[PDB]
């Protein structure tokens, strides 16, 4: 009788449910969502100009046949404002749901920057379905982006928005594109692949003030600079959600702390998808995702698991110069060989054995990706 109750219906909590239901299919279900419920692919919000799709055309199945596919209730539009860990329940607003076991499946959220002016809040933040919808809408007959944020989801996006016919202007503080996950090198033959699209950076300002001027903004930057657009996106980054963790007495770090079999530092709750940092691992993609699913879904089936993450690399969704790469096991490194010429770069990374732990690959070089994968070593040991 008492339900499994997972928040989230991303494709965490959605590929869990499938997963789980393989091994279980007399066990009450009961999935809460803040969104509309739909079933889609995130990843493909970043493809829908080239492909010519809007939000419904992403879309896979709406609510009432996932709940049919899953024999679940989904509670769509519901916010979840409570964990009680103590007495095995969550809370949404003044209702209470008890729990067998809760599944935190409950994603990021943007990474917000400060702005002044009297358009402030039009900035369209686009991490999920209706956000897309909501900014497709509003993008409609117009021509000028601003974009904020130069990882690996702003850079995606420019090139997207590009190819559907917007002039871009990508404004973010830091010193290269993609920070962090990116050889200086390949940064630089990524960015020049979309500058090439006629994309301009603005690399080292910030966005000081948007403003209202005739029928569309002006935006204000840091440094002087004042860019004329119709829109804004706010793609600055993500941070998984951890505040009603925190306040429910969960370990915390950058995610929500889980060990190798998805449980959180509590009895009967466990986390798994961009909210959760997984034996120290935090990783906003799908792959990893999907191994978590697969392992949870057994520990909630009486079958206690683990995972045990292999080779898992980005490949970044920028057909103006296609990018994969697969940056090195923490706790691992070796030397830097740039190869190759131009855009079409090799950047292999080799342990003091000689091996391959790591790589960026540019332009044509991409083709080498399946060989490459051969060498790497898995993310966990
Ligand atoms: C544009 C972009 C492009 C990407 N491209 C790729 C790619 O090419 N390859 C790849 O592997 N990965 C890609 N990713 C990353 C990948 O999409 C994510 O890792 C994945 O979708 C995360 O799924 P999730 O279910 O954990 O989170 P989410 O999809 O964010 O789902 C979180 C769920 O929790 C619900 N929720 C949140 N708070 C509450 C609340 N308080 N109460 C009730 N419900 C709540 C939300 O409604 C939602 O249903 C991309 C991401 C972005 C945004
Ligand atoms: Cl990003
Ligand atoms: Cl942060």
């Amino acid at each position: 009788r008492a339900p499994l109750v997972i928040i989230g219906t991303g494709l965490a909590g959605y590929n869990l449910a499938r997963e789980w239901r393989k091994l279980d299919g007399e066990t009450p279900l009961l999935m809460i969502t803040a969104d509309d419920g739909r079933s889609y692919s995130k990843p493909m919000l970043s493809t829908g100009f080239s492909k010519n799709k809007d939000a419904d055309g992403l879309a896979m199945a709406e609510p009432g046949a996932m709940a049919e596919q899953l024999n679940a209730r989904i509670l769509t539009h519901t916010r979840v404002t409570g964990i009680d860990p103590g007495h095995q329940r969550i809370w949404i607003g003044e209702e209470e749901v008890r729990y067998r076991d809760l599944v935190l499946a409950w994603g990021a959220e943007p990474i917000r920057v400060p702005v002044e002016g009297d358009a402030q809040d039009a900035l369209y933040p686009i991490n999920d379905l209706e956000d897309y919808a909501r900014f497709r809408q509003a993008a409609a007959g117009k021509r000028r982006v601003l974009l904020l944020g130069a990882g690996l989801i702003g850079c995606e996006f420019a090139n997207d928005l590009s190819s559907g016919g917007y002039q871009l202007d990508v404004v973010a503080p830091c010193e290269q594109v993609m920070p962090g996950l990116l050889h200086p090198a390949a940064a630089k033959a990524v960015q020049a692949g979309l500058e090439g699209l006629g994309v301009r950076f603005h690399l080292g300002p910030v966005l000081a003030s948007l403003k209202k001027a005739g029928e569309g903004l002006e935006a204000h930057l840091s440094d002087g600079e004042v860019i004329p657009c119709d829109l804004v996106v706010s793609a600055v980054g993500l941070r998984p959600r951890t505040e009603l963790a925190f306040a429910a007495g969960l370990a915390v770090n950058r995610g929500i702390v889980v060990d190798r079999s998805l449980r959180t530092s509590h009895a009967n709750i466990y986390a798994l998808g961009d909210c959760a940092e997984v034996d120290g691992l935090n990783l906003l993609y799908v792959m990893p995702l999907m191994a978590c699913a697969r392992a949870l879904a057994q520990t909630l089936a009486g079958n206690p698991s683990q995972v045990a993450y292999g080779p898992m690399p980005v490949t970044v969704k920028t057909p103006a110069c296609p990018l994969v790469v697969s940056p090195p096991p923490r706790g691992m490194d070796g030397q830097w060989l740039v190869e190759g010429s131009g855009t079409d770069l090799k950047v292999l990374c080799r342990d003091t054995a000689g091996r391959v732990i790591g790589y960026a690959l540019t332009g044509a070089a991409v083709n080498e990706k399946l060989a490459l994968n051969k060498e790497l070593p898995g993310l966990m040991a």
